[PDB]
């Protein structure tokens, strides 16, 4: 597929807040503009003990800083997951130290290629250069052709 996910992931790890540092899509439009329909901005990751994945996170579509509420199911590889929202329905953790740092994607299984939206997420509202070294790393073997990363202020201000 477009993986190269993480091997050994306890899902269970990553619980608490987090905050989007840097996003980058295939597919220029779904990124392009605030309102643009996969510019969301990751809140927190509420791990259930089933080991599914609740995430929240604010999006932007009529006038108001929106807030939705994702549920990613666990697949046969713990670190891909079954989600139903955003025209999306899978979503691939590629690496993550847990404390600093996670990288992830979101794409339609359908249409992979125009579909696939990537998000350095940190835990602390400061770009750490070594969460962006690793994101960029894994961002130069995908077809990305829209990069967005932000500053401290940005990652506190609400669909920052
Ligand atoms: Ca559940």
């Amino acid at each position: 597929i477009v993986t190269q996910t993480m091997k050994g992931l306890d899902i269970q790890k990553v619980a608490g807040t987090w905050y989007s540092l840097a996003m980058a899509a295939s597919d220029i439009s779904l990124l392009d503009a605030q309102s643009a329909p996969l510019r969301v901005y990751v809140e927190e990751l509420k791990p259930t003990p089933e080991g599914d994945l609740e995430i929240l996170l604010q999006k932007w579509e009529n006038g108001e800083c929106a807030q939705k509420k994702i549920i990613a199911e666990k697949t046969k590889i713990p670190a891909v997951f079954k989600i139903d929202a955003l025209n999306e329905n899978k979503v691939l953790v590629l690496d993550t130290d847990y404390k600093k740092y996670l990288l992830f994607c979101m794409e339609n299984s359908a249409e992979p290629e125009q579909s696939l939206a990537c998000q350095c997420l940190v835990r602390t509202p400061e770009v750490d250069d070594e969460a962006l070294e690793k994101f960029d790393k894994a961002l130069k073997a995908l077809p990305m052709h829209i990069r967005l990363s932000f500053n401290p202020t940005q990652l506190e201000e609400q669909c920052h």
